[PDB]
């Protein structure tokens, strides 16, 4: 589990969205696994705008903190998990890293801020959903 809350944007993982998220809909896109809700009180977040390739993300299935290389955001086979069938997935970044189920919606950040939110994991990857792209987050 886990959001971005940046101004008043909740940035939450399309899977884990909730009927109050729904209600409340700003923007969502399956194939980026994204969904974005309005929030009444403003976030403490800060949206890096940067073409970064390392930082640091969060792995709630070991209470920790991880280095990582990643992947330009891409369009990516990812095979089935407990949340999506086998399919691809668009503005999907890789690193080699643990992730579950559960992990999805840690940070990735770097010296800028968020880069995103674990989407994928499996076979030794974990997969974050970019929000680099969606300056429109950054106001209004
Ligand atoms: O519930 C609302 N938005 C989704 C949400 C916000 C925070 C959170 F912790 C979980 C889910 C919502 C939005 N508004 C209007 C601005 N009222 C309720
Ligand atoms: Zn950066």
């Amino acid at each position: 589990s886990g959001a971005i809350y940046v101004g008043n944007y909740r940035v939450v993982n399309r899977h884990l969205a909730t009927h109050n998220d729904w209600a409340n809909l700003v923007w969502e896109d399956s194939s980026r696994d994204l969904l974005v809700s309005s929030t009444t009180a403003q976030g403490c977040d800060t949206i890096a705008r940067c073409d970064c390739q390392t930082g640091v993300y969060y792995c709630s299935s070991r209470r920790k903190h991880y280095p990582v290389s990643f992947s330009k955001p891409s369009l990516i086979f990812v095979e089935a998990s407990e949340y999506y069938p086998a399919r691809y997935q668009s503005h999907l970044m890789l690193a080699v890293g643990h992730s579950e189920p559960g992990d999805c919606g840690g940070i990735l950040r770097c010296q800028h801020g968020v880069v995103g939110i674990v989407s994928t994991g499996g076979n030794g990857l974990v997969g974050f959903a970019d929000v680099r792209d969606l300056l429109w987050l950054d106001e209004e």
